[PDB]
């Protein structure tokens, strides 16, 4: 049902659906006009604007369907979550550096096109159905603001008091202040997911509340509490580098995007990684082709150079050599 593709397996307000003109496979997506405040308009407005970037979503056509509006964007396969969880939750160093990668350069576009994500969640990195399969993408700018105008390239005003969006747990430390939202802190969001996917875990996620505003503060108190070397606490020194300086942006200040870019670029050939776009769910579905604690295992001795790990005990900052060490064990 719909114009004029049709809706099917539900994947609500995301359902599966299927194109008529061609058998091309699309996610589509209806809102609720008009409770609670929706947005899917305006979030199809900026898909529009920054369309022609690479891991850039294409809306193929929205509209009002009937009582709700419609936004169609083909499909993009899983999340990184979803592939977090494949690979339980735990990423090699490998992914997380490429994984980083393509981050960098998809948000650096968005940037460039005067806006800024301010969600940044692993729910939100989409990786593709085919060929583009390989590549990350980037999805829900419902949240999305404009940070510079357009033609003068002049930053919007300091404002604060405002309440914070959306997920608590890979939100900027300043958000959590009430305070508006730059640059800056769509990278410090980035800087957490990259540590998700190194440690596995956050020291804040898994706490105690009886209301959201009390979850937030008590979110907002161990984020304080903890140290950027120590949430790096088995991490290299890139790691470190990276939240150091992205904390340490003004709120007008544009971000060195080829520093940090180089920074885990270098960290990466330190390392003899490779962007050969091989990731750890890959070669994980590559060998159960032929729990799962066996099958990961197993990977390991295949592709020793690929596999490594963090330890969750260690307080250290591991030598690119210390961790090339975890090769010859494999
Ligand atoms: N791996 C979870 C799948 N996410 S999904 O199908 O609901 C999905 C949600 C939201 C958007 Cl914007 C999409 C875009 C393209 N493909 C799937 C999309």
């Amino acid at each position: 049902v719909g114009r004029k593709f049709r809706i099917g397996r539900k994947i609500g307000d995301i359902y599966h659906g299927t194109n008529l003109i061609s058998g091309e496979e699309v996610a589509i997506r209806l809102e609720s006009i008009r409770s609670r405040h929706p947005q899917l308009d305006y979030e199809s407005r900026v898909y529009r604007y920054l369309s022609g970037g690479v891991g850039i979503p294409f809306i193929r056509w929205f509209g009002r369907e009937g009582e709700y509006n419609a936004m169609v964007i083909d499909l993009l396969g899983p999340s990184l979550e979803d592939l977090f969880n494949y690979c339980h939750r735990r990423f090699s160093f490998k992914t997380v550096i490429m994984l980083a990668l393509q981050m960098f350069c998809r948000i650096q576009y968005i940037h460039g096109r005067s806006f800024i994500h301010r969600d940044i969640k692993p729910d939100n990195f989409l990786m593709g159905v085919g060929r583009r399969g390989s590549t990350v993408h980037v999805i829900d700018f419902g949240l999305s603001k404009k940070y510079r105008d357009f033609n003068t390239h002049r930053h919007i005003p300091y404002r604060e008091n405002k309440s914070l969006t959306g997920t608590a747990r890979y939100a900027s430390v300043n958000t959590h202040l009430g305070i508006e939202q730059s640059r800056r802190d769509d990278l410090e969001s980035l800087g957490y997911v990259l540590i998700y996917f190194c440690k596995g875990s956050l020291p804040w996620q898994g706490l105690k509340a009886t209301t959201k505003k009390q979850k937030y503060d008590r979110i907002m108190e161990k984020k304080l509490n903890v140290s950027v070397e120590t949430l790096c606490s088995g991490l290299p020194l890139e790691f470190q580098e990276y939240m150091a300086y992205c904390k340490n942006l003004k709120f007008d200040e544009k971000p060195d995007y080829l520093f940090l870019a180089r920074l885990f670029k270098d960290l990466s050939i330190k390392l003899e990684y490779h962007n050969d776009h091989l990731f750890d769910w890959t070669m994980l579905r590559y060998t159960k082709a032929m729990t799962f604690n066996k099958i990961k295992l197993l990977a390991m001795k295949k592709f020793p150079t690929h596999f490594h790990y963090y330890k969750n005990e260690d307080k250290h900052n591991p030598s690119p050599e210390e961790i090339k060490q975890q090769t010859i064990l494999n």
